[PDB]
């Protein structure tokens, strides 16, 4: 499908087992994820964006269905208040900018 | 014209007569620019992303150029690291999601 941009690009995802929202961002070079209770290992990492940068547990190999679409990578779990789909997930499901 | 996500999706744009990069943010409500002198009324205000809020000058009515496609919007002003074109200009240049 092809979305406009007059709204936020927000679609649903399911990430471990559960039903979440998020924003399509081409902007963004990681998927960053609301506080959640994920099983898998995970590290402390620092990310960044406007406004300066979050401490946020980085998980490898975590699988995520992204409208529909399965994809298997990295996710970032961490106080955003948006959960954040980014190149790194966007990508695998072959989305693409047109204009 | 499709851009892929495999890198930033960078592209050259102009404003106030000045050549410089942004980026093509499906995530960002809003265009914001690094610390430049631009012609024009402005009022203070304050932005919201991943490490919190930056004070930014809000100009309306700008004209700017985007990868060639020029557009007239808001655009705020103010310690971006990256600058960044968001949905208020995006719809403009007629950019849509696509996956
Ligand atoms: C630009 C503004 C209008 C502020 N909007 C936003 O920030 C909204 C805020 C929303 C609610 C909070 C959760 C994030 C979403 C999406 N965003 C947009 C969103 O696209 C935002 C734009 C951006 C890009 C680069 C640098 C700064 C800001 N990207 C990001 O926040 C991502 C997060 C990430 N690490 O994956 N940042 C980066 O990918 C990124 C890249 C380069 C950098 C260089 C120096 C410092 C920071 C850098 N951050
Ligand atoms: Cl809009
Ligand atoms: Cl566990
Ligand atoms: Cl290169
Ligand atoms: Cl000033
Ligand atoms: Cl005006
Ligand atoms: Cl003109
Ligand atoms: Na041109």
């Amino acid at each position: 499908p092809q979305i406009t941009l007059w709204k936020r690009p927000l679609v649903t995802i399911k990430i471990g087992g559960q039903l979440k929202e998020a924003l399509l961002d081409t902007g963004a070079d990681d998927t960053v994820i609301e506080e959640m209770s994920l099983p898998g290992r995970w590290k402390p990492k620092m990310i960044g964006g406007i406004g300066g940068f979050i401490k946020v547990r980085q998980y490898d190999q975590i699988i995520i269905e992204i409208a529909g679409h399965k994809a298997i990578g990295t996710v970032l779990v961490g106080p955003t208040p948006v959960n954040i789909i980014g190149r790194n997930l966007l990508t695998q499901i072959g989305a693409t900018l047109n204009f």
